Order: structure tokens, then sequence, then C-alpha cells
């Protein structure tokens, strides 16, 4: 059945609740992105209003093939009206079209659901700066002092010398990149643009780009892979026997494949520095596993808290054990008397 973590108090709306049937006296279905634990029901056949971003409204049309009676997008920063209740949705720098939704409920209660998230002080200045927050539901994937993360600057910095160096040196190198979702595009559009080359890739994949509003996308990406040096895969294929696979259908025009593999955290991070960090390497084929993330780290979760002060937070993620909400609940008490909330 529903969980109560999705559900807003004192609206008829549910928050990225598709796979429970008809939710008895839900009014508005939002989705705060397209990643498939959220949007999971979803399809041709829903019937019921769900209000999205213009991006994530795209997707829904184009992917699942949602009727576009039932669709309503809202435009971000923007106080828009449903079902007599105000909302305003905000970036939630985690994948294109994602968002966090507050919602003002007629008693004077205001609850801010996070969705997924990575927490940026950028945030302290939108529309979230000019009233107080009483409810966060919170996106608390990486809720643990050991999640640190460098920033996303950092590693994309990495990534473009690391294959600009590995082309120059050899330039029958390919370059190949691995992806299981819509996010981290900053990873292949950045080594693309420094080694003068577009982006290649399926059908199905160059159609989900290709409803993100990119800028100048149609500059960047290409389904003709014999054009294209860089390469993108399912995540799946990114191991030895699947790269290697890869390279006898490239027909010969490559002798070398440098491989990244975007993971969130891996425990590496406890030591090592992003300029520390060493391939994997069997014969001709080296693979990367580069740590970025379009999650808080915990660092950046605790800010985020701590200026918010809301009088009280709802995890929506590592909900399952006693044990991780035990421990959750510690952090947010330590937060709250460190800063006097
Ligand atoms: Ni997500």
């Amino acid at each position: 059945t529903c969980p109560f973590y999705k559900k807003i108090p004192g609206t008829g709306f549910t928050v990225d609740a598709f796979q429970y049937g008809v939710v008895e006296g839900c009014t508005a279905y939002f989705l705060t992105h397209f990643h498939s634990d959220h949007y999971a029901g979803l399809s041709k056949h829903f019937t019921f209003p769900v209000y999205c971003s213009e991006i994530t409204g795209n997707l829904l049309k184009n992917k699942l093939h949602v009727q576009e009676q039932y669709i309503h997008p809202l435009p971000l920063d923007t106080e828009c009206i449903v079902n007599g209740v105000k909302v305003v949705l905000l970036d939630a720098n985690h994948c294109p079209g994602a968002v966090m939704i507050l919602f003002y409920l007629p008693n004077g209660t205001v609850i801010l659901h996070t969705g997924d998230f990575r927490a940026d002080p950028s945030m302290e200045r939108s529309l979230l700066a000019d009233q107080k927050v009483h409810m966060l539901y919170l996106d608390t994937t990486y809720c643990s002092p050991e999640y640190t993360f460098p920033s996303q600057q950092e590693v994309i910095r990495f990534a473009i010398n690391t294959a600009f160096e590995a082309v120059t040196l050899n330039p029958h190198a390919l370059v190949v990149c691995g992806t299981y979702s819509i996010g981290k595009e900053k990873v292949f559009l950045a080594i693309a643009d420094v080694l003068g080359s577009k982006v290649g890739m399926s059908q199905e994949k160059y159609k989900t780009l290709q409803c993100l509003n990119i800028p100048e996308i149609n500059s960047l990406i290409t389904t003709d892979m014999c054009s294209s040096l860089v390469h993108l895969l399912p995540m799946m294929q990114i191991n030895f026997k699947g790269l290697q696979s890869h390279l006898k259908k490239c027909g010969g025009k490559y002798n070398q494949i440098l491989a990244f593999r975007p993971t969130g955290w891996t425990h590496s991070n406890k030591f090592t520095r992003i300029a520390d960090v060493i391939p994997q390497t069997k014969g001709n084929i080296s693979i990367y596993g580069i740590p970025y993330s379009e999650h808080s780290s915990y660092l950046e979760m605790k800010r985020f808290v701590q200026w918010l002060k809301p009088q009280k937070i709802i995890p929506t993620v590592n909900v399952g054990t006693w044990k991780s909400r035990s421990t959750m609940e510690k952090y947010f008490r330590e937060w709250k008397l460190e800063a006097g909330y």
C-alpha cells in the first residue's frame, strides 16, 4: 500500500506514487523526476492528472506514451495553484527536469519535498529564503558521515584531462561511457567537446536526450557510431568482456578503449583523493570508476538542513530498516542541537 512518506497531509496529493494503483483520496499525482523507481507504474493507460516539470512532461509523452491531456507541466520558480493549493517547483540539482516541490497548505503550514537532490548553497537564494518551512521530506540517500565526494567540477576536470591525454598519445583509442538512466550528461558531453567529436549512441538513448532542452544538443550527439570516437553504452556492458566485444564491432578503426563508469559513491573515497584515482586494466582496455554524484554528500545535506531549520524531517530514502531509520534520527538531533533550532 502507499507509504505515509509519499502523501502530503491536508491535501489530496501524492509524490512519486504511481505503483500502488488508485490511491484513495488522491486528486493530483506529482512526479519529481524521470527515474524508474519514481515513475514506476506510469503508462499510456494512466488517466489522472500528473504534475511535473516541462522536461519530465516531454519524457512522459515521448518515452512512456502518456496522453497529453493528463500531463500538466509547470514552470519553475513560479507560484501556481493546483486544486486550490499554492505550489512552487524549484530546481533540485539532480538529473535534467528534476524538481523540489513547495506546498503552501491552507492552514498555514509550509512543506518542502526535495524529491531526489544534490544540496547546494545556491538554493539558500531561491524562493526558499522568503518564508519558513515547517516540514521537510528529505532525500537521505547518503545520510552518514562516510559519504564524502568531490565537486562535480573537480570530477569533470579529471575526466576531460584523462581523456584528452589518452587520445592525444594514441589517436586510435576509443572512449566509452556507461549510462542506465537520464543524468550525468556532463561526463560524456565534456569529454566529446575536448576531443572535437559528437557522442554516438543507440536510437533509444538519442530519443531520450532529445527530450531534455539541452542547448545546441543537435551539435553534440549522434546515432552514427562510425563518425564518433566517444560511444555511450549500457552500464551493464562496462566490463572487460563487454568492451572487448564492442571493440570487435568497430572493424579495426580502434586499438585501445578508455572507459568511464560514473558510479555514485565507492569506498575508494574514504581514503583516495580524485587526483589519486587509477583504472582497472586488462590488455588494451582500461576502466575508470569516477565519483560523479547527483545526490547530496553528508556535509552538503547537513548544511542545507541547518540553514533551513525545519520543525520536522521525514526521510524518503533508506526507510526500510530500523537501524537505518535510528541512525538518521540521531544525525537529525545532532544537527538541531549544534545549530540551536
Ligand atoms: Ni533519482
